């Protein structure tokens, strides 16, 4: 297929107690697969449309992969942006530590606005630290559902996953202190990681 | 300030009798413009929140840029995208036009499945052909406004405007004459580079 | 103020098994509550933008109002569209039985679109049974978050909300389940007495 | 057919200078026609879909109709809610004007956010004078294209069309002159009848 499953870089439990296992098993290995499927699914009507000359359904097409493949990458990039707490910087050092306090002040002032970000989102959402290719500089975008309010050619270098399905069953409706737990369970190397090959296409 | 309004690579009526030097004056000089300024005032906007460490229009603000900063990317692109009729070859050759033939079964397949994507906007939008990061292939989007219906990391490689005030004072309603015109003009030196470079990363 | 919460027509546990007590009290006390106080909030906004003359803020305020009003209508009816069990009819009589044979061929086309549309949303969304003021007609539309995907004027008769968190913590990813279950606490006597005030208009 | 093109209460030419005969012919014969071929033929969609028991494009035809129904309503309001100048009053009287003072304060208060929504929204939409029938009062909404961010239920009393092609020919850019010009021509004996009728179901 073009597109799979990516496994997780750690068990489903390695991230508790500040997300639970049963979210991350139900979140991988049903939700993500969802998206890998549909994505690839889209791909396959879009080709059977080109040899059939029918473009009937573009509309529809369009929208299925725009969806299903947003969901795909942003999960990719989520699962690898956590790791247990301790495996782990807890904070963002050398290069994106600098550059942090460039383009939001500190490091205290950039969660302070990726969490006014994601919390909030009216619908589902993910709040996304990216880098901006047409401007030298790293911006905080607030997504709708998977694919809408981002400029094309964003590069994501930390995401959180606002969607209900995300927190729910550990922490209801109390989204703010999903945002907190989550915090501790975010892998600063992989966000340096992206930021260094980011930043140069 | 962080973005400039990019001059036009040719004069304004270097596009006739395909698209009218009239429409490119407004759209350039007018419409894009305004998105340059308004992706400058978000960030302006957003950092004096971050002083103030008030937050309370996050959502209205992450909207503001991703609407301009949106708008501004795609013109940027579209304006380079262009170039008067026997300035560029009518046809992708080379590696562009391979990976053409690989990923649509031909150039005549990529441009049906371009223009259906392009003519059945319900909305103001984009026709969209772009390098997938994660997949490795080029895939046809339709952007719906500038910012909705995208994945995170989509590279634009050639764009087309299909909001209305890109072909009404010239082709009125008649979108399917505007898009048939376009390809006329399509740069297709500017979509090789832009392939290349994307490809690589 | 101008919105109130509205109390439940019955108690928390009353839909048990077919809905949790535990998401009847989540549900209603603290997400229809947050729309309720969004809705009044966003009007007295509009009331401060008028005194002080500015409408720097009326694209935010624009879509408070509808998402927040929004979402206090559709859970509004969605409360008075429920009953316990054997409250009332398991099927629709009479002047609403007949117009869904009439709009959808029988009852059982009828569930089976309202299922499809109500399983498929690509986002957090809600499956709706609306009466159409002018083609004076029962259509199911599928609206996204709150207050998208539907015609003004559109009068709810029946609505099932499918955001995460009205089946997530007892039906998980299994849409399916939760819609099935829904069917057997539908209130037909209050679906019947909006017909008869809409179609009188 | 379900849903049929009205014709204009008046000549193409018969609001001019404020709005060219010219615009007013495309938008109905051609625009307005489209909607009414789209909702009906959305609707012959669902029902070959409940016949066959495919609801696979579900998700597609949804939005066929919400689009399509949406334009066909709120042109069809559009249409009546103009008038040539002088043929009707140049300002709201009796009830609606008391309304209009009530929940906005002055006439002037209303025109100027109606006008602030009309100028500022981002994409394609319309500003939209309401009746709210939760709340039994008269608010502006910010539709975007014609089925997005408005509650269910919202009973259109005023609409200004704010697409492209709505003004382009005739004010280009210049969306301020468009909405300043469209005031002259405004019908309030309609737009007093919609509101009797409305605030009683
Ligand atoms: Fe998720
Ligand atoms: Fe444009
Ligand atoms: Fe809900
Ligand atoms: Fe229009």
């Amino acid at each position: 297929a073009v597109y799979t499953l990516p496994e997780l870089p750690y068990d489903y439990s390695a991230l508790e107690p500040y997300i639970s296992g049963e979210i991350m098993e139900l979140h991988h290995d049903k939700h993500h697969k969802a998206y890998v499927d549909g994505a690839n699914t889209a791909l396959d009507k879009l080709a059977e449309a080109r040899d059939k000359a029918d473009f009937g359904a573009i509309n529809k097409l369009e929208k299925d992969l725009a969806f299903n493949l947003a969901g795909h990458v942003n999960h990719s990039v989520f699962w690898k942006n956590m790791a247990p707490k301790g495996s782990a910087p807890e904070r963002p050092t050398d290069e994106l530590g600098a550059a942090i306090d460039e383009f939001f002040g500190s490091f205290d002032n950039m969660k302070a606005q990726f969490t006014a970000a994601a919390t909030g989102i009216q619908g589902s959402g993910w709040a996304s630290l990216v880098w901006d290719p047409l401007g030298k500089r790293i911006n905080t975008l607030q997504f709708y559902d998977h694919q809408n309010n981002l400029p094309a050619g964003s590069i994501p270098l930390l995401q959180l996953d606002m969607w209900e399905h995300a927190f729910y069953l550990q922490y209801k409706n109390v989204k703010g202190d999903y945002v907190k737990s989550w915090w501790n369970v975010v892998n600063w190397d992989d966000v340096a990681l992206r930021f260094s090959e980011a930043r140069v296409a």
